[PDB]
Parts: structure tokens; sequence; C-alpha cells
């Protein structure tokens, strides 16, 4: 059975600075691969390294980039050309068309029209094989570009080899940062030149310079194939040579089959059927995008044991390491998806986090590859705790707990999004104030309160002193400190305790991030009942919820002075103020379940799935955000979602397919059977779990893992009675 046929690596590529439909590039890679490869249409340095509307490719590039905003590191490219040996990234570039291109996760091919050259590539976790098919020509070349900001290159003709290192990066790296690469050709060089700050230096073997490059060449006959085996390491040249062994002596066809198999192994853990082709493509493309980040950042020693270059301190050290994710995005459902479907993989990642804390003094929030200043919150706490409570348990629990506590009373001296900026005010006042020069203060406070609930959970589980458990149980309620009873919304609060005026509920940023009050107010994952209580009961809560959808997409952009692309993206979708791309709001629709109206979740969730995601190049309604926006679709299509990681619950939405089968790593399987599902029948009339009537609006992790059958009776009419009882409600801390 193949699922890769449904994966479109071009989904999200039709994006620009001005307007996102995913801001992705085609990651040709193994799952969680250390090195990704992509065709490169953008100029060196441009975060938009591949865009669908671009006409020319100027290299095939090794990349580690998680988003255009974060940008790249450990990057170099290769480009086959004919005619004159030219290094310049414009002069060497070639027209292509998407109809001369084949993009899959395990194999990429393109016809370079201006050189009459076909390029094919098939990666492994750390290496890749290139096959170039050249035309008849006296002057055929391959250009190797080590990029700028200080690089190195060496041509070794007696070995048909080129080695080099690249350092261009976007921050978050140690001083000794390098990515060492080795390229072996199966055709010997008849022409050889290094490049030094744009000057071709024929027969000069080596360069150490700002922007090193190499051009080798030969005569080719029509249809002549030249293969290049490439690997890189963050450790050393000898380690890169070891990494090359992943290629064995395989050809393109053999490596493509191994990558296809690797992908089918992970994609095939979730088998959907009884939908249409657009849905299959959307689903598996989103699943593919959910299994890329964070990437492996470890390599294998002579004994097959993991070692890694430390992006935190520059040492080479034993153990697992992963990077390139922002927990502000990925705590929400991306990491939970791994705890459900791929826990063995998150086990490695969690050990990597322990290594991050050991190496750098902090758990990461945004890492690429080292600590990076981006977004907000202490959501590493959610990641660590959710794993543990779901049985993904690190070896050194003591260090894990100490790391967590460390993060509640420290902020990283250089990277303000690492640790807790404003923790002094928060610990003292119960909130980060609006008028103390700490922006995003309300968003930080709300996420910290949830984060402290996660810590409370773990402290209780670990049998910590009652004094510690009480501290964090109290901090978990800090969300109440920003609730404005007058507007029924969250509101920035001055240091002196008064709420800030004038108050603008539609103003994006400022007190919040990636949205306004209407978007962030719902960020009480651990205590929705508490929020319902604050607003005066379930009827008023639903009145407020419903109003998000019913109003026009009006906004206040005065924080920015202009309509930023995230605001534009909301305005065009015809969903009121529900801006699906803003991460803080993505769990929102599930909250209808907690207010006794699950049928409203069913209605709106289905609207989002049918309208906000498409399988084409312009697929997503905003940035994909390293798996979070994709994993949202994966979960929601199955019919449930981890509103509150750290609990064992998935909150019920509405399934998209007539049938979905989950295959768990523990060897058990779960069938979600919804035979009456259709475009019209998106309401849950009733539901059973292994035959037992199930009116609850949540499912438990442990019960799913036991396997069996969930049967969902789908209807075109809402069932106004199902899921409204007290015992049907998912978890709230206030009730606990
Ligand atoms: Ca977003």
């Amino acid at each position: 059975k193949d699922w890769t046929q449904y994966v479109n690596p071009l989904m999200g590529s039709q994006s620009t600075f001005e307007l996102s439909t995913g801001n992705t590039y085609p990651a040709i890679a193994r799952p969680w691969g250390m090195n990704f490869w992509t065709p490169q249409t953008g100029k060196m340095g441009d975060g938009w390294q591949y865009t669908y509307t671009a006409n020319k490719i100027r290299g095939f590039k090794q990349t580690h980039q998680p988003s255009p905003w974060i940008n790249d590191y450990g990057q170099f490219s290769i480009m086959p050309i004919v005619g004159q040996p030219v290094f310049d990234e414009e002069k060497r570039a070639s027209w292509f068309a998407h109809k001369g291109e084949v993009a899959t996760p395990y194999y990429y091919k393109v016809y370079l029209a201006e050189h009459d050259i076909v390029t094919e590539m098939t990666p492994t976790e750390r290496a890749v094989l290139f096959r170039f098919t050249f035309p008849e020509n006296d002057h055929s070349y391959v250009v190797v570009d080590a990029f700028d900001k200080g690089s190195y290159i060496k041509i070794i003709p007696e070995e048909n080899k080129i080695i080099g290192y690249t350092t261009r990066n976007s921050g978050g790296v140690p001083e000794n940062f390098k990515n060492y690469f080795i390229i072996e050709f199966d055709k010997p060089f008849t022409y050889k030149a290094t490049v030094e700050n744009g000057n071709l230096q024929e027969n000069v073997a080596e360069q150490t310079t700002d922007h090193a490059g190499a051009i080798i060449g030969f005569k080719t006959r029509k249809g002549e194939q030249v293969n290049a085996r490439i690997a890189s390491s963050f450790i050393s040249f000898e380690q890169a040579a070891a990494n090359m062994n992943e290629l064995g002596k395989d050809n393109i066809e053999q490596l493509a089959q191994k990558g296809k198999d690797a992908w089918n192994q992970v994609l095939g853990k979730i088998e959907v059927e009884g939908g249409n082709l657009d849905q299959y493509r959307t689903f598996y493309s989103c699943l593919y995008r959910s299994l890329l980040f964070p990437r492996k950042f470890y390599e294998l020693d002579a004994n097959g044991q993991p070692i890694h270059y430390s992006p935190y301190n520059g040492q080479v050290l034993p153990g697992y390491m992963f990077t390139d994710t922002g927990f502000w995005d990925t705590f929400r459902c991306l990491f939970p998806l791994l705890n459900l479907m791929y826990p063995s993989v998150n086990k490695e990642m969690q050990e990597g986090l322990i290594n991050t804390y050991l190496e750098s003094g902090f758990f990461p929030e945004w890492a690429s590859p080292g600590h990076r200043g981006c977004m907000v919150g202490n959501n590493s706490a959610s990641i660590l705790v959710d794993a543990y409570m779901k049985g993904v348990k690190v070896d050194d629990i003591k260090t894990l707990y100490e790391g967590l506590i460390h993060g509640t009373e420290n902020v990283h001296p250089e990277v303000s999004s690492t640790g807790r900026l404003g923790y002094e005010y928060y610990n003292k006042l119960g909130y980060v104030p609006y008028d103390v020069k700490i922006n995003e203060n309300a968003a930080r406070t709300l996420e910290y309160a949830y984060d402290d609930w996660c810590i409370y959970r773990l402290a209780k589980e670990l049998k910590r002193p009652k004094k510690e458990i009480s501290l964090f149980a109290k901090r978990a309620m800090n969300y109440k400190n920003l609730f404005d009873k007058e507007s029924k919304l969250m509101r920035g609060r001055n240091e002196d305790g008064t709420f800030q005026s004038p108050f603008s509920p539609l103003k994006w940023g400022d007190a919040f991030t990636e949205g306004n009050s209407w978007h962030y107010t719902w960020s009480v994952f651990h205590d929705p009942q508490g929020l319902i209580d604050l607003m005066g009961g379930k009827e008023m809560f639903v009145t407020m919820m419903d109003s998000v959808f019913a109003v026009p997409p009006i906004f206040d952009d005065s924080y920015y002075g202009q309509v930023i692309h995230e605001i534009r993206e909301m305005t065009v979708m015809n969903m009121g103020n529900y801006a699906h791309g803003n991460q803080p709001i993505q769990h929102m629709i599930y909250l209808y379940d907690y207010a006794g109206q699950p049928w409203k979740a069913q209605y709106w969730l289905r609207q989002v799935m049918d309208r906000m995601y498409t399988p084409g190049p312009d697929g997503y309604c905003g940035d994909e955000d390293n798996g979070q926006t994709s994993a949202w679709y994966v979960f929601s299509a199955l019919g449930f979602y981890p509103v509150c990681p750290g609990t064992d619950e998935y909150v019920m939405g509405t399934p998209l397919f007539k049938k979905a089968t989950l295959h768990f790593e523990n060897g058990n399987s779960l069938v979600i059977d919804a035979p009456n599902n259709s475009t019209e029948n998106f309401y849950i009339d009733s539901m059973s779990f292994n035959g037992a009537d199930h009116t609850k609006n949540y499912l438990r992790h442990e019960d799913l893992f036991k396997g069996g059958t969930i049967k969902v009776d789908m209807s075109n009419r809402p069932n106004l009675n199902r899921g409204t009882k007290e015992e049907d409600m998912p978890y709230s801390f206030s009730k606990e």
C-alpha cells in the first residue's frame, strides 16, 4: 500500500513576503532528516528559497530552514550547467516548468531548460545521491557553492572529489560552527577551478575565503549520466565520510525505493479511506509536513551510537539532539501527535531536550539550531510534561524537573524568549504588566499560567513537597488576573493593578502576539470551566464564541502602522474574526464542547477543514508553522484534538473520512468508523467505543492505546442533547 502518492511537497510554495499560503519549500528528505534538500529558486540568503511562481532554479541546496522568518544555516548548493563555466548565481540559473518537475518526499527531478540537463536527487537522513543527465557538449560543468560569510573548498582530482565547509547562518550558533561536506563524482574532472570572491581560479586546489566555490567539468555525450554522492556533518570531515555510507552503493532507483519505504512506514500508521482525492492529498501532505521538524541533529559513531555537535556550546557530545522547532507553535498539537502515533521518536527528542538543558543551562523555546529570539511563553514545560504523562519518559527525571524549575525563575541573558522574560513581575504580581516595557505581556501571562499547570501536574506525579505543588497550583490560576469583567475579555493590566486604557479588543500585537484579545482570550487550555465561570456561565461563553464568527474581520493594526500579512490573511477568508492561521486560536472551536454545545464545534470544525486547507501549491490559509498547522488538520480529520496537552484527553470534534485506522507502536490498532460520513453529514448523532455508548466529548489516551473500534453515526442535523451533561465535559482544573 502506498501513501506517498498523495503527498504534495509543493503545498504551501505559492507564497510571498506579502501573503502566505504556507510559506513552505519542497523538503526532499527522510522523516526528521538531519539534512533536507530542495531546489532553490530564491537568491542566496532569501528566506523564500523556493516559490511556486518562480521561473528559474539556480541550485540544488542543502537546507535546515524551519521558516522564512527564521531563515537558514548549514547551507550549500550544487548546480549542473553547460557552456561557459559561470559561478554567479544569476548567470548559472535555468528556466524550468512545473510540468518538467517531479516532486515527492523521497525523490526530486527537474528539467533545466537552458542547459538541457535533467537533475534527479534522492536523499537519506544525512546524505543524498544526485544524478545529472547532460546533453552532448564539450563544456559541461558542475558548480559547487559553499555560500558566503566564510567558507572553504578543496578539489581533489585524484579522488574525483570536492570537499568544503559552509558557515552562513542566521544566528543561534557557536563560534566554531561549520557544516562539513564531501562530494564524490563517478566521472573524472577534465576542468577544475576554485572560486574566490567571484573570481574563477583555474587549477588552484583550495580556497578559504568569504564565499568559496568550485567548478569542475568534462566533455559529455548526449544523455550521459553523472552521479554525485554527497554527505555532510556538523562534527568533522571524517564524520561526513562516515555519513556517506548511508548511500551504500545504491543508485537513484534503489535509494528512491528506500526513501519511499521509509515514508510509507510512517504515513501508513494512519490509514484514511472513504473520502475524495483532494482530502487524501490534503491529509497525507499535512501528515508529511508533521514528520519533518524538529530535525535530527545527531550522527552515528563507529559503534552506531548517537553523537552530536552541540549548537549550544560547540562541543561534540554523546547522545540525542534535535532542533529547528518553536514550542510556541508546536506544543499545541504537533508534539502531542508524536506522543500518540510516534512515541519512540519523541523519546529521542525528549533526551535531546535534556541534552539542550545540560549544554546551555536552559530548555529551548525556539531553537534553530541554537537558542533563537522568537515568539513567547515557557511552553517547553507543556512539551516535557505531556511526554512524561503519556509514558515517554526520559532517563534523568531529576534533571528534567530541575530544568523546569530553573526556567520559571530565569530568562536567558541573550535570548529573551528562552526562559521566562518578566518572571520577576509574574511571580510577584500574578501577571506580566502592560506598562513595564515587556511587550506581549498578556500572551506571556496566559501561556505561563498554562505552563505552571503543566509543572503542577508533574510535581504532583513526582510526589514533590506539598509546598511546591501548591505554588504551581496557585500560579495556574494566574489567567484570572487579566480577565476584564467589563468586556469579558483578557486585557493588559498595569503594574499598579488597573487595567490599561484605552482598551482596544481588536488591536493586534502589543499586549498579545499573533492576534488580538478576541484570539488570545481563549488560551486557558487547562481550565476552560474557569473561563466559562469568569464570563458568567456557559450561555454567555457561547454568546462570546459565536460572536467571533459573526462579526466582520475588522481589526486595529495600530501596533504595526500597516496591514501585516497575518491580518490580510484573516480578512479574505470570510470567517469573521476566526483567524485560523493564528496559533493561539487553533484550539478555540473545540471549546464549544466544554460549554455543552458540541454540535457547534462539529459545524465550525468542518467549515475549517473544507475551506481553509487545499491540496495545491496555495494550500494553507497562512504559515504552516513547522508542523503545527498541518498536524491540526491530521488530528481534526481523525475527529479529535489535544486541547490540553499534559492531560490524557483528546477533545471530540468531527471526523472527515468514512473510515480511519490508527496503528499504534504498541501493536494495537484503532478503527474510527463513520460510514454515513458525507459533505452534508458532519454532525455526530451518536457515538460508541467498542459498543459502549459514548456521550463524552473526549477520549482518553490509555483507552485509544488499547485499540478497538469507535463508531460515529454522522448526520446532517445537530443532536442538541448529546454531550451536554456534566460527566461529558473534558478536563478543567477548577473542577479537579
Ligand atoms: Ca500562524
